[PDB]
Order: C-alpha cells, then structure tokens, then sequence
C-alpha cells in the first residue's frame, strides 16, 4: 500500500502546515516553510499540493516579498515534480471577514474579497491550477436578524457570476468548486450541504463553470450519508473536487487524517469514486492532532494515502468476488438499474400486472437479503 | 390569537388521527373517523384538511367502499366549508414498500408505487387539491451495499417524469410538492435536505411542475436551520408546500405542535413567511404525543393556530418598531440588500477603494451590532 | 470465526423476534415462536436467551396459558441446551405505560409496574436468571411541566429499593442492571447516559446489588463514546450486563446487528472487553432490518457473532504485536498507569521539578506519538 | 428587568475579555484589562467576577509581575464592592497540557498541573472565593489506543484527592465544582456529562468537598436535557455551581449569551433554580461573538442578565397562575410527589388493586394532559 505520485494523491499546505491553535489552545508546531512540506509530501509520494493566497504570501506582503515566496515555491515545485491543481481564497482568517467576504453586510468587504479572490485566481492559473475552490466559511450568522439569507443568495450569485465572468474574459481554462459545510466558524453557514451548493450552481449565469467541493467530515458533522451525496453529485456531472478526511459523528469537524472517523463510510466512499471512475485528484484536506510532533505530522499525512490504498484494495476485491455479485443480484441491484417503465406511460397506465393484478403479498414476502449482501461487505473490509 | 378560517390553516387527517403507535407502544387512542376530524377541526377555526389516499380509503377497498368514504368525506366538507388543498399517497406502510416506492429494488413494486399515485392524484384533483406531496420516506438505505444512489435517482427522475406526464395529459392545474426528510425510517433518506430536493428538482424533464414541502421537523433532525432553507427556496421560487412542527433536536422526529420546539426558530420562521408574503396555507404535520386523549389531541391542533398567531403578531412588532429599523441600519442589513457591482467587472477591478487603498484594519474595526439587534428580537418575541 | 456456546454469546426474544413495525411501517414478518428462536440461535452457536415477561407469556394470559407457555419454552432450553441468563420486565409497550411504569405521574401504574416487574423476578429466577435489566423507556417527558424530575427520581429510588427489599426476603441470587437511554420512545428519558444510571444507583439503599446495563446504540445516539463509557463502569465495578449492537450517529437507535455501524469504536469495544476480562455474557440487543425475511433475521444474527469475533482476533494481534507495544511505551501508555505522587503531598509540594524547575517548553515539545499508534491500530484492525 | 448586584449576576473575567480568537480567525477585539472589566460589569449591575490564574496573571509572571496584577485587581473589586466568588486553573492554552493536565500521559505534566492549581487555589483563598471549578478540557483523547480510560480515571481521582487534602491540610473553606463537558476541544472528553461527574465524585476520598459545575451548552452539545440534569445534580445535593450560556443544538460549542440558543429549555431551567431555591451565584460562561466591537460586548453581558431576569418573572407567574395549578393537578403532578408505597413492600404485595384487580385499560385511556399544562407554559413565557 505504498503511494506513487501516478495515484494523484495531493494535499493542502495549510494541513500538514496547522500549528495547532484550537477554540482552547495556543499552537503547538512551528510554522512550516511550504518548501519544506513540498519536500516532505513529495518524498512520502504525494503528486501535489494546494493553497489559499495567504498560505503561500504572506497577508500584507510587498510586490518584491510576493515575488520572492512563488519563486521558492516553484522552485521546490520544480525540485519534486509536484503539481499545483487547485487554489482557493483565504476568506476567513482576518477580522475584515468576520460576517463573510461575498456575502459580508457591508458592501465595501463584499468588493475587497472579489478583489482579493482575482488577485489569487491569476497565481493560480500561473502555477498550473485547473480547479478553483471557494468556501465561505465566514457566510451565515449566529442570529436570525443578522442575515437575510434571500439577499444574501444574490450576493452570493452576483459574486459567483462575476467570477465566472472574469474568468472567461481572461480566457482561463479553470472551473470553480464551491464547498459547502453546515456550521463552524459561523452558527450556520450558507449553502450548508452538498444538495444546498448543487441547487445554488444551477441559478449562476454560468453554471458549467461551477461544481461542488464535498468534504467528507463536512457531511458527516451535519449528520448526512457522505457517499450518497457524493453520488448525488455524481449523478449530476458535478463533483469537480473532492477534500477527503474523518470525522467521528455530529460535533465539531476534527478533520481527521482519511479512514479514521467513519471507517465503514469511508469503504463505501472509495468504492463509489472508483467504481465512478472519479478522475480528480485524492485531496486530503486534515489536520494532524495538535499531540503530534513533526514526526506524527508526516506519519498522520502517510495514513491518509495507506488507507485510501487499502480500502481501495478491498472495494476491489467486493466488487469482483462472484459470491458478492450472486448477492447483489439476489438483493435486485440489477434490478435497480433497469428503467421503470421505458414502455412509457400509457403502456403502464394499461399494464394489468402494475395494479388490478399485482400481487403485493407476494411482492411484500419476498426478503431483500441485505444482510447477506452488507455481511459479505464487511468481511471484504476487514480481511476475513 | 384565535384562528379563523381566513388564516388558512391546514392540517393532515394523520395529524390529529395519529393513534400514538411507537417503535416501543401499542396505540394509545381509538381510530378517528375522518368525518369527526373534519368537524372538530373546523370548530377549532382550521381552513382545511389534507389526506393520504390510505388515510380517507381504507388499502384493500372495493370501488363501492371507496365511493361510500369519499361521498361521507364531501359531506363533512360541505358541512363546514372546509377545503383540500393538498393530497399524498401512502408510499411507506405497507411491506411491499419496504425498500421503496419509486426506488424500491424491485421493478414490479416501482410501477405499482406509480399506478397508486396516479389513481390518487386524480382522486385529489376531483377534490379540489391544487398541491400533490411526495414524501419518499422509504427511498434510501441501512447498508452501503443495498442501493446504487445514482441508479436510484434515476429511477426517482423517471417516476417524477412520469408524473408530470400524467398530470400534463389530463390537463390538471396540479404541482409536485417532494418532501425531503434526513433519515427515519430508512437509516438514510434519498433527498435528505431542502437543498438536495431542490437540486433534483432542476434535472427533471418540466421543472416549472415541482417545488419542494419541507417540514421544520425534517431539516432540524440534520441539525439544519430551517428558516435559511425556507430562505433558499423562496430564493429560489419552489417553496410549494410547508409542513409545519416542533422538534427538539437531532434525533428521532418527534413531531410536536407547532412552537413546541425551537421557539426562536419558529419566531424567525414565521417572520420569513409573512415578509415574503407566502400565498400558501399554513399546514401542520404534527402529531399529538400518545400520552394525550381526544380533548388533548384538540387543544394540541388548536395550539398549533394559537402559537402561529402569536408568533405572527410579535415579527410585525418587531419589523414595525423604529428602534428595530435603525438597528437593521446599524447591522448593515441595508447594504447587504444592494448589488455588490453593478458598475460592473471592470469598474470593480478598476476601483482601487476594493484593493489598493481599502482600509482593511479600519473595515475590520466596525462592529456588526448583531447582539444589540438580537437582543430586540427577543424582547420582541418576549413582549418585554 | 465461528462461535460456540463456549463464547456466551446471547440474544433477546425481541431481536431475532422483531416482527418490523416501525414510526411509519406496519410489520413486514410474522410473529416467531419462543421455540423456534432458540433453536435457531442454538443451532448458529449461541449459548442463551434472553425475555421480556411479554415476549415469552401474552399479555393477560391465564394461570394455564402461562404454565403452558413456560413449559414448551422449557422444553425448548433442555433440547439445545441454552441458558437463560437474564429477565426483563416490558414496562413499556402497553398504553398504561404511556407516562412510565416506576415513575409514572399516576401512582396506581407504579404499583402496577413494580407488581408485574416482581412476578417476572420469580419467574427469571425459576428459569436461572442471574440477572434481572430495567430499561425505563417511558420514564422521562416530551415537556418541561410534566414530570418534576427531582420528584421521578425519588419515585425511581423507591421502585428500586423495593425490588432490593424483595430480592433479599427472597433470597435470591440476582442482581440489577438498570439500562440508560437518552431519547426515545419518550422526548427525553430519566437516566439517559451510563453516567447518570451509575450516579443514580450510589443513591439506593444496597448499591451493590444494582449496576448497569450500556447498550452501543444508546451512548452512541447522544454522540458519547461508548469504550469510554464502558471503561467508566468498569472503573466503577458496576458493569452488570452489556447490549452490543451498531448505530450509525446521532440519529433514532437503529438496533443495527453488531460490527455494523461505527465499525472503529467496535474495534475498540471488544479490546476493552477483552482487556478487563468481561466475565458477562455477549447480549446483542439488535433488530434484523425490516428489509428482510427470516433467512435474512437469520444471517443478521449470525454476523452479529462473525464481527465479535473477528475484531477479538485483531484487537488481540494488536495487543500482542511487539511494534504495537514499543508504541504505546513511545506515547507514555506505560506513564498513565503509574501514580502521579505515591511519594504523597508534601513531597510534590516541596518537589522543585514538579513546578519551579519543570521545563514546560522541553515537556510541550515532546510529541505524543498518538497517530502512528492509531495507524498500527488501524492496520490491525483491517488485517494489512 | 434591571438587574442589581443582589441578583448575584457574576461573570468570568475570560466572557467579556475574548478577543475573538476561532478555528479559522484571528482576534477581532483587543485584550481588556481585568480592571476596565470588572468596572464596565459593575456598571451593568453584576455583582461579581471570576478568573482562571492565567486571565489574571500572564503566564510565566514574576512574583513583583504576579503581585501588581492582583494588587491592581483587588483595587478595582474595592472600587466596585465587586466579589470574586470563584476561581478556577487553565490547564488548557499552553501547549503542555495538549495530552491533559490530571490525565496527561506524562507524569511529569501530571504533578505540574497540580501544582499550577494549588497555586491558584491559595490565590483564589485570599481573593474570597469559596468555590473553585475544575473544566479538564484537555482529558481525553482522539483515538482508542491513546488514553486507557480506567488509569485516567485513576489518575484523575488522585488528583482531585491530593486537592481535598490540600485544602482541609490548609483549613480552607473551599469546595470544587467540576465541569463536564463531552467534546471539544478534544475528541471526546472524560467525564463528558454531569452524570458521569456525579458518579466520578462519589469514588474520591472526601465527595463532600466537591459537586457539579454543569454548563447549559455543554450538555445540550450531547443532545441532553439541561434542565433535567440540573435536576438530578439538585437531586443528589452536588449543584455547587452553573455556567448559564445558550446552545442551538448538537454542534461546536457556541457559548451564545444566555437566553439566545433553547429559548424553551432556559425557562424550565430558570424555573427550576428559582423553584429549588439555588443559592449560588447566577455565573455566566459566554463569548461575545466576534463579530461585535466593545459596545456589542457589553451589551451582550446586559442581555445574560436580562433574559434571566424575563425568565424568573415569566416562570413565577407560571407558578402562580391558579389556572396552572388545577392544570398540574389535572396532570397529576401532586400524585408524582407522593410515595408509590409508603405502606411498604408486604402490604405492595398483597394490595389486589394494585395487580390482580387494577383495571389497566381504564388507566391507559385517562389522558395525560400535558398539552393543556405545556400550551399554559408557553403562554406565560410570551406573555400571551
Ligand atoms: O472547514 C475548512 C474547509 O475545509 C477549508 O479547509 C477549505 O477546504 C479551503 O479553505
Ligand atoms: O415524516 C413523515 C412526513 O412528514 C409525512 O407526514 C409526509 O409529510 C406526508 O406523507
Ligand atoms: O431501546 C430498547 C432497549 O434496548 C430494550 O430492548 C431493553 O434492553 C430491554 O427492554
Ligand atoms: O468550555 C469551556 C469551559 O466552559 C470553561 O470556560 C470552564 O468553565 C472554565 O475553564
Ligand atoms: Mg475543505
Ligand atoms: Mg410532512
Ligand atoms: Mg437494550
Ligand atoms: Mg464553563
């Protein structure tokens, strides 16, 4: 189960690179030089890395100090063969942002993080990025007059549309991926779930610029099945990112290194995207507990990959074995997958056997065998 | 705060009809006839009832039985002045629908599940109902194994086509209303949130048919607010129905009166309503707890339309009160209602007062005055 | 992986017995003979069963029809040679119950439900329980005014004292095992967590004759850990009985089979079991999904065995592997067992490298070791 | 509802001073002085304020450094007529303490936050404090393998007993109040409900020195009933002191202003304390959100107390009403607090109205009333 960089795994510079501050704790690491985790990641078989503007520039920096932090990057870039695919805005950190950027209530704030968001898109698209992320983590309130969400929603659409307008002026190849999350940092965040990101999308001018950004522990802290919305993304042609971590139930979001947390739900995850044939990169989007050392911080982001791998393996290997085929057929899954009624309406409305002469006893007596079906799952997960 | 008919609250026969079967207790009140109910519910000032086909039709029923149920049901209605603005089938209780309705593994069942809608919408719209519900409570999953949620939504967009072939043919004025619930009684529900019914809804073949019917209980059992998800789909335009209750927390729905509950979120629940003039009736899906005989089963109905009323009556208190309007000011709430750049694109990049010479310490240093905004919420919900 | 009676591994009545009534679904299997589940059980490798009075005679029956009821179930254990090692009293089902049994705002249902609990002791007792559980499921309230909950714990103290008053006039050998749950069927429910269920027992006259009963799903569905919870009663010395089942999060108690649910706390269930060396039997307290027919009730039980076992065997290995304990020496697992000051007070007080001298600096910079531990955890666990 | 000093309002000096630090943000107020706080909470009309060593003296301090701290803050209480009735130790913030304090792994660390707190308790001592809280934050774990609860809770029950030994060696009047708290910022946290603190308690050497200090938020943040763990912890006699804040539902811990978050739940709650006659100080443990400069902040400690205040009065005419009397009469509210069997266990057993001769359905068909008495109590808390 060891990683290559042809396994596409990347990660941000702000998870292996989190100090260690918390809502009750002051840090715990030194701050890392994106040189180094460059190296670290690359050495550990990573194939890329992520950032927000102020993960690689300093907030404030000069034009010479902007310069001189991308040069080193990309040369340390260049020293791995490791790839920039995504970028995204810092939105959050800084007090200006404390009730949004795109959807702060004043309007000055609004046009600042449009600015700053152009400012990044362009780095971005020098350093080879084709995804662009976008999570208004600072969108929402913690009380019911502070935000009217419905014009909340045009701002938040005016942004989006002019974003997408800039970068289709510029003739950029890049397409936005738009992460939802239900709470934290604010009482409730807008566009809270996977379903509320997807609606949004098809209302911008643009939408075949915009996907959605699905984290697992994002879900999972709102209580939501991860693959399901996953598949519902899927179903819809848009997940064009995806930020892979754990979380252990509804609370406040861990971001654990990925398999930890839900370990059954990550399974089902991994099946999903490769049976999908997902093609965007593995981006784990953790934090390494504020316990760990820098060895624990490099061990922590080893495990993600390790058990991305072995779940694979095991997903695999379901998949293929012919007595979990024969249970998938004795649980109707083939059956799921045949349409309704391609006969089309009047044909059903005419069909004896869908009413008058259906037999719903019979129909209602006939066990699913889910069980079997879920059992032989298991056994596939752990080994057995 | 007492109800007239001219409020145009609604309640469902299975309300008020509930005879208090639990996952743990045998029925704790007699069947209700719906004749009882619809004049007891019209004394208690209600406007009008909603029904599942097996609520007014016993499952089983001969056409002669089915003719006698509904002549007896338009008479109470005649009785009273009471109307039906709404109607759903039952696609859960019975066992044939153990894995679903629309997306049941089973085919046969899936074009049954269809043939009962159809069979009641036309029963609906001979009554009068201008709104359909769709409440897919047994679509989804207890195991990751048992249901492909792509080919499920598949399958669920057919059944919606479908329908809206159906209804299109007959030349009927009727619109789907989809009921998003998170999970209970599958350990996952298939379109588990306002946002992820909204999504759906835009992939079907006639959009303009389908809204959606959320319900206080459902988003809250996500942990979700529920007047920011009335707020995107009002946003929107597809709030179709609103399915009104209490629920104290994320766990199982509970389905308490109206105001019971999360009081505040019902305050701002209420407020969201009546500012953005929702023409719909005020529908209560409640249950009245089991602990409760029949004059207790009446006064919960009737606090449903008391606690509504009040609530009704300190928002316009609140939205009308000058030192409420400046506090708005205050807050910013004006701004947030104004275009971020409707000088356009490049007027925004050309506008050193968003990057270069914006003051960020200086933007970052005004306070959002939201608690002193808050705190005139609840002396107003309050009347303090 | 297959079991023996050797391996105590019991199941309730009700388990294999839940006929698939649910919130919103009538019964999707018919009704079990008592003699049919033991022989099923027996011959999948259970040891014992386990009974509501209610489960094993029908509510209200004769003098005779109890006799007869009890002889066949006899003659069932003497044919497989299953044991019966704990009672229940059903204090729940019946609409009597509705506001509680012990502590139910009528007083006539209290004496009621301590007389029906005392006639099922004797039979327990009869039968060769050494364990008799109380899980008070109606015992709490859906709102504030309806139960004084200072007033129901003095009720639920004397209901528990009296049946210590009895079981010692008696003579008897049982012990008490009183089963907290936080929610539902009630709004909330009396006791609701292992903590309060042991705190609450420190208050009655013989403590030591009352422990508890932590079921999985329960500590789970109030997002608490439950080896945590499990390591408490340990520490306690109040662990009386255990009921292993799965859950998935904070949501309704979904009464999963064993292993499925939250797979990594199972993991760590069974090594804490198995590490304190848990002399009780393995009770699974589950319910086969409704989904299925008996084979699938069948299998569900079986896999409820299969996973105990498999993670006995992996929690074992990690236990035992060299590397894993080099680890846990690395992360001070070693230090945590030791006293903090045997050397007493005074010493500490005067011990200059306990405060003036400690290097806080040098003591924060040492890394726990915690995720490469987990990760030795994990690869256990999954058997790579 | 103007709150005076002899209401026994008392704030934490860390409430009003956070300078808005989150898991995404930086600070958005300046540090107070402890002085400007103390006066600006005077001025409100608190009656007292509260500290943790590290809020009043930073951290790393000279003996001169320490003294001119505290002899400037004993000036501002003299200034004010202000009291000190509590204090408490941060063993949270630096980084050592990132396994625990009581329950780090490391000895070491262990001793030292023991001496950190018995440096403070003579602090605490001389500034008249005779209540001392004790929030393990940092006990616990986010992985299996890293904490064995059973030698934690070892560790945790010598610290605590070397503390009572302290104190009685000294002669103190003090008593302590640990707080529960089930998550965040760890994983989960031990003693995670004030259940399990309560049964914790009764295992240490001297239980009478130490009790409970429940925070509303912590226990709704687990989906619990505040109110009825106040009840139980009343129940025992071990309520030693409160932290009063608000909570929307199973998430991060928000520490919203009291009265924001349950609205409902802060009623029962403030009728509860009023009710039993709690007589310790009303504390608030809140957090200004960051949103708001210094006029928001203190107007958020205004609303605490003025919620409180709303609450008490609401509540007493809820009480009061005659109409709720009969209401709690009706549902046997009175018969609650009577004895099942003051008549005791021999006459239980043969008492024929109690088993033999108790009409059980006419038992279960007297309704409850509870929706009459609930309807009553939301009524008086709007003033309806
Ligand atoms: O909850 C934090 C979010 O996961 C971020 O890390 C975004 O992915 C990128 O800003
Ligand atoms: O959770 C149950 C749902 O609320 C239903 O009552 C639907 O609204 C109608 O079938
Ligand atoms: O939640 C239901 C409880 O688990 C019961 O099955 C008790 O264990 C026995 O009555
Ligand atoms: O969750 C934080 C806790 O409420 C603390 O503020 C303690 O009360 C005191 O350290
Ligand atoms: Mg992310
Ligand atoms: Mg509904
Ligand atoms: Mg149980
Ligand atoms: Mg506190």
């Amino acid at each position: 189960y060891q990683p290559t960089p042809e396994d596409r795994f990347t990660f941000g510079l702000w998870t292996v690179g989190w100090e260690g501050r918390d809502p009750f704790g002051d840090a715990t690491r030194r701050a890392l030089d994106p040189v180094e985790s460059v190296r670290r990641l690359a050495e550990l078989g990573a194939h890329g890395v992520t950032f927000h503007d102020d993960d690689l520039i300093p907030f404030g920096s000069s034009d010479s100090e902007r310069e001189e932090h991308v040069k080193r990057f990309r040369q340390a870039l260049d020293d791995t063969g490791m790839k920039v695919p995504m970028a995204t805005t810092n939105l959050f950190t800084h007090p200006v942002f404390k009730d949004g950027g795109f959807t702060a209530n004043d309007r000055d704030v609004r046009r600042y993080a449009l600015r700053k968001t152009i400012r990044n898109i362009d780095l971005a698209v020098e350093l080879g990025a084709e995804t662009y992320v976008a999570w208004g983590g600072r969108e929402g309130a913690e009380s019911g007059g502070a935000k009217d969400v419905r014009d909340a929603l045009d701002r938040m659409k005016e942004a989006f549309d002019l974003l997408g307008e800039y970068v289709t002026s510029q003739g950029y190849d890049i397409r936005f991926a738009i992460e939802p999350k239900p709470n934290e940092p604010r009482g409730d965040i807008l566009l809270p779930t996977v379903g509320h990101a997807l609606a949004f999308i098809e209302r911008l001018e643009r939408p075949e610029l915009y996907g959605v950004n699905p984290e697992v522990g994002h879900e999972q802290m709102a209580g939501l099945n991860f693959p399901h919305g996953i598949a519902q993304a899927l179903w819809a042609g848009k997940l064009f990112h995806i930020d892979l971590n754990g979380q252990n139930g509804i609370k406040y979001d861990q971001d654990l290194r990925f398999g930890a947390g839900d370990l059954r739900a990550a399974f089902w995850l991994v099946d999903l995207l490769e049976s999908a044939g997902y093609s965007g990169p593995r981006h784990f989007d953790f934090k390494p507990p504020r316990t760990e050392d820098f060895d624990g911080v490099w061990a922590s982001a080893a495990g993600c990959m390790r058990n991305y791998l072995i779940l694979k393996e095991r997903a695999a290997a379901f998949r293929a074995d012919p007595e979990v085929q024969e249970a998938l057929r004795a649980s109707r899954l083939d059956e799921l997958a045949r349409p309704t009624a391609a006969d089309g309406l009047q044909a059903l409305l005419d069909d004896r056997s869908a009413f008058e002469e259906f037999d719903v006893d019979a129909a209602a007596a006939r066990g699913m065998a889910f069980e079997r079906l879920d059992q032989l799952a298991m056994d596939h997960l752990l080994g057995a």
